[PDB]
């Protein structure tokens, strides 16, 4: 152990030990010693314009690297401004460690309830929430926060750091930054035998199946077996139409997915890193099939989810072993092949690569096609929440992006831009495309200054309707009249340029592709406003569950 | 197990309990939860009414600790639930799987001008939920058992709103884990470290004392002959007789061979151990290769940051580790000396004619060891007597001992004993406590008599709270609030219909214990004790 | 009271208690909180060790209810605190001012691998705080008493970390409200409504039973002669003898004159009343002018939305209201009939030779009324006997009765009685309970004997949980978990050193009660009861 002048120095040293490359946040009196200590480290300080976005950026870093993104904020409002961010990350399973300042331990303002009980506030939306009361257990708590966020089913962790603890001296050491084995060999063999006997098997991918550490094993198992696959949105990016011929689409939103039909037909369903909370089991489990559960944790038994076999342990190890016990590729049953044949037909019908679509404001389909043109395998795509989100999800089979951040169970708006910046920081050599509506854009657009400051190569697309359309179409369907969903117009090109970023505003369908192309080629942050005609939304909504 | 339409959610609950292998339920009925007690009447599940809910949690814990399956407590709303709190916290601390089903007001009256029980139980449980979705009643219960029984066992609380249990519901009962050993690659990495170790030592924790790990543990020890020491949560895992290289229990006394071996160690392998069981600072000097083996990743601490972590099925890991141990260990000079000292230490601790009255603690311990045989379960309450018994655990040869008690909750012994007896009603159980601990749960004597439980409860009588008195004496040289009046425990026990005895002389001690042990049913023996020599034992504590 | 340097925070605490007028403290010592018990030794404050912490909260509540000043409980960390929960919740529900001082681990070990007691107590208290600022120790305590004693009294919890009470602190003891009557203008507005009322009625709540409001209440009733009815929290505020227009207690029975008058009312004036005391839906038809008088604004409900609210000092308001009442009330035809019916009702309820054995409830009530005189405090536990006693409260003439119990917590009687006796040790106290309630707190008999408390505890013996059994019978026509074994309560009581009695025939009832009452000290009488006629009484409940 060492004698540390400040607890902040030990915290920073622990962060370095955790492999943290940067920290997102906003400084304040209570937490400033930590920002100060970061000056003497290898960790880059990234100042944001609103704490909420610090949590969103950290979440993106977590989902991509698999290692926790870090947010650093001051006490009081500093911490409360992160709450929505922490809840969103926790919901989508993104590892995030938030370090929040607090008044000194003995501050009498605590007894008079003059200072926020942040631990109580964060406990409901985090996997781990705690306040350091013992200076000597500083590295310990920070270390445990990372383990709690990155292990098991990933989530967010909050650590409250009293000012006196980080400012005062401490004596401790840096704790170096798991070793869980695959499922039992007998159970794996058991499953390999169920597979060899199944006529209509199918894989249902969940959150844990999309983790980076399981990518290789998953790819190997799919290639060896050639068994159909369907995914929940928390695994939307694990597999796509283009990289697997037997992909059946993502389930949980549209009522005609091949994944749902195959699951109904299945005589053997193998869930990977799946939890019933990702998609209602009653929606696909007919009970007429043998059920296998593969994950880092036991299954949450439920009326429509009582696994016949449960393989708990290291997912990658379990999938690799299973792959080694497969003698041949699956020969699709006439029925299964028919269902895949139908998805092929529906994609054909959803497509329109030859239609004019030159109306203005732009038709959602014309915008989706233009987005597909610029989003390729070297481009990451982040998607906000709103009506355009449903359009993009319907066509996820057409996006050939390196990766896509779209899952958003809490339906939190404003995540796209912050997600893109975080995704960009993980791979600054690649391009990132973020997309939102005007509502979401204005909730985090302040981070545009952050983007310009970082020279972040992010292209943000704004679908403009001058209102909260996703809520409006719900009100129209229920009351046939609108309330609180309409607002005024804005000059987004000028809005963007006022930050020093490149701004564009589509004034006709013909200008769409050229504009997106020029915006993509811009070396640095750019924003493109796209007026949209949401009149056809009812047609798309008719495909929802 | 098909999806059915149930006349009362209470019926689904009961079927779910039967599916979990529940044989009995402990508790006290009330208006809000009465439909469940009524449903149990058509069940194969036995209803065991207690006299105080706290004891339902204690009895359920013993059941859980012994069977591996959650003990079940059932109480009504309000005070029925709040009376379980201490019991639930005690089970959670000792890792005993318990599921408490607590009644509550109908959902609609919750915000009406009822206790927020979930909020009160959340701090002392692993799982605390309230059923708000009638159609997910079987799920919440089922998953409560999962929470209590899996990983590091603990207590689970489920609030059942009256309208949910009395009203009809649809649903199916859910059937009552398959994890493998640690990564073989890592098991070799550890096996290699063992071959390079000069002073290897095993530190056993809670999970190491689980029956599912028995065979593999013994197999690993018989093949390596590496010395062993245990926390009190694994007090029963290994004893002096079956392992000559046993180094005792660590955490209480400052002169244990286990601690000396830990300090001397170059390689320490912890199994089913968690810091909470014994302050790492107390034994981890910091310059030894630390290996962690458990069902859960290590809960890192300042002085407990393992170099290697083997997470997974313990029995599987240990079995694989054993197969990778070529030669048995040859104790180093210091190691051998340390173990030799423990032997000399035992000879000393054992070595006179203590015929004074009130009885000398050593005399009582000696007599206790005589009646406690390998077929008997011994339960120990909290108090000064606890220290005396702990000091001599090496010479106790009981089927099992329930002594671990981190919260230091008094009153646990009798209810634990009743719970343990119900698991194996053909055997005898012996519980011991002080007068203070005795009156906190003695109301269960009626329950013991009602059940015809073959339990013998011993009471060390000093007429006070001695364990507290000695700490006050040491710190203030005067006493406060630790002295109370005397009682005739013989008549007290007889009033319940149990057999009572009161030792009135030293020579009467042994004969009285025998007459009590020979009683087929509940019996209590009050034993006046002279705690004057406690200072000499306390000097042996950390 | 100057700012001093204290050797131990524990010393400041004690001085603060003395400043609050605390005469005794109830509790059980422990390592974390022992310095406080030690500090009390140099205090004028008496240390009263209990046998179970829950009872410390019950005894403290009686003290608070009677003196108006918070009763004090002192316990150690962990189970010491969790054992107080039910007691604290019961006090908070009945409005009894109680301050619990609970020990805790040193501040630095809190987040270390200790119970989050504040979080557990917050749901059942008015004030739950933990001292994190050593220099504000006297403040947190002082303000805990303020929280318990002011507004609507309730319980308050204070967690004292061991390092804070053992370590030195600086600070001064803080001296131990001045609110005026409601706005005179509004008092007239109400006085006007009273002059226009044809069927005015007073509904008394908790605050109306406070001694500080006695004189003003009587003065207001003697001047207006307006009929009165009371919730059970104000059961003692007024009785049949002192007010011929008393309409009984409302909330339990479906045939009360009070409810009929409330329904008939055109003007209802509630004093110190809060909906929680009696469901407004049960009596507020909704077409009467509703006036609310209390120390706190009305806690609006669906059927309790007062037209006029007089917030402020109750005694002052009532005194001013009285001075604005010219003529006494002339009962309307219906009002007079209703009161006449209550008179005929009493004549009936009173009207035979019940010499059966086991004893008939009516016989027991009759005998109870004979021994309970105007100098005796009567405490009543929860169970079927409770209903029987409530039915006949009009014929009980005790100094005071502790019966209100919204949580329906069993075991309250004896500890309450001990607490009430300590307030007036020269008087006799009588507590009554069922066998179930008796065993939950009977351990305090040792405390009673130790104190030489002049308490007589009566036990209605049925060998079960009857109040629950009758509800099961009605709903399921069968019983579950409500039957237990018999006991010899005579020997049980004697074992403690108290006087025990067991009624073995009807004719022996009265003589046995007398012999017990004549005992100068603790005495217990077990009374076998035949609950067969309970269905006839239950038909009288809402
Ligand atoms: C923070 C927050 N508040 C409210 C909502 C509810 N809601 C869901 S998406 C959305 C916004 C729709 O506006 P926009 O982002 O402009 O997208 P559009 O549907 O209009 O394309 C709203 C208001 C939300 N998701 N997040
Ligand atoms: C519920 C509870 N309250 C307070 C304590 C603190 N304390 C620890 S052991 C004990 C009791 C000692 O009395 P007894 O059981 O008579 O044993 P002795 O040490 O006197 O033999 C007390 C008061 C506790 N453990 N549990
Ligand atoms: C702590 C607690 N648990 C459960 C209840 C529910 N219930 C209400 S009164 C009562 C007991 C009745 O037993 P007893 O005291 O013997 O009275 P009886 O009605 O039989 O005369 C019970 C079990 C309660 N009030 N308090
Ligand atoms: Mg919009
Ligand atoms: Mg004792
Ligand atoms: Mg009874």
């Amino acid at each position: 152990v060492r004698q540390w002048a400040h607890g902040a120095d030990l915290v920073v040293s622990q962060l370095e030990a955790q492999g943290v490359r940067q920290v997102f946040g906003i400084p304040g009196a209570k937490i400033d010693k930590v920002f100060d200590s970061l000056l003497d480290s290898s960790i880059r300080i990234i100042p944001v314009r609103h704490e909420a976005n610090a949590a969103f950026m950290a979440a993106a870093v977590g989902r991509i690297t698999g290692k926790a993104g870090v947010a650093l904020v001051t006490s009081g409002p500093g911490c409360s401004n992160l709450i929505t961010g922490m809840a969103t990350a926790n919901s989508e399973g993104d590892p995030v460690v938030a370090l929040g300042g607090a008044v000194k331990r003995a501050d009498k303002a605590k007894q008079v309830h003059q200072s926020m009980d942040t631990v109580a506030m964060f406990s409901p939306v985090t996997k781990y929430a705690i306040e350091v009361t013992a200076p000597d257990a500083l590295a310990e708590v920070v270390s445990n926060a990372f383990r709690a966020a990155e292990q098991g089913r990933p989530g967010s962790a909050f650590v409250s750091l009293p000012q006196d603890v980080v400012d005062g001296p401490v004596s401790g050491k840096v704790l170096p930054a798991p070793q869980m084995g695959a499922a039992p060999d007998d159970a794996i063999d058991q499953v390999a035998k169920l597979i060899a006997q199944a006529k209509n098997p199918i894989f249902l991918l969940g959150l844990m199946a999309s983790q980076p550490e399981n990518s290789k094993a998953l790819r190997r198992l799919l290639e060896t077996s050639h068994i159909p696959v369907t995914s929940t949105y928390q695994a939307a990016g694990a597999v796509n139409q283009d990289n697997f011929s037997r992909f059946a689409g993502r389930v949980g939103l549209f009522n005609n997915q091949a994944g749902d039909r195959l699951l109904q037909l299945a005589d053997l369903v193998i869930c990977i890193g799946y939890s019933p909370v990702e998609y209602e089991p009653a929606m696909w489990n007919s009970g007429n099939a043998t059920l296998v559960h593969i994950d880092v944790l036991p299954a949450y038994e439920e009326r429509n989810y009582t696994p016949d076999v449960e393989l708990v342990g290291d997912i990658a190890g379990t999938l690799n072993k299973l792959a080694q016990n497969i003698d041949h590729r699956l020969v699709l049953s006439p029925q299964a092949a028919e269902i895949l044949r139908d998805r092929q037909h529906q994609r054909e019908l959803l497509d329109r690569r030859g239609a004019q679509l030159n109306q203005f404001a732009l038709h959602p389909l014309r915008i989706v096609r233009a987005m597909q043109d610029i989003v390729n395998s070297d481009v990451t795509l982040t998607v906000d929440m709103g009506s355009f989100h449903i359009w993009i999800a319907r066509y996820l089979y057409t996006f050939r992006a390196r990766q896509v951040m779209i899952s958003n169970g809490q339906q939190t708006m404003g995540v796209a831009l912050p997600w893109a910046i975080g995704a960009w920081l993980v791979n600054p050599e690649r391009k990132v495309v973020s997309v939102s509506g005007d509502g979401g854009f204005l909730q985090s657009s302040m981070e545009l200054e952050t983007a310009v400051r970082l020279k972040a190569n992010v292209l943000h697309l704004i679908w403009v309707d001058n209102g909260y359309n996703m809520v409006a179409i719900q009100e129209e369907k229920k009351y046939q009249r609108l309330s609180g969903v309409e607002f005024g117009p804005m000059d987004f090109k000028a809005y963007a340029e006022s930050f020093g970023a490149k701004g564009f505003a589509v004034e006709s369908a013909e200008a769409l592709e050229p504009t997106l192309r020029a915006a993509m080629d811009v070396d640095g942050p750019a924003v493109v406003a796209i007026p949209v005609d949401y009149r056809d939304n009812p047609l798309l909504m008719g495909q929802l569950h």
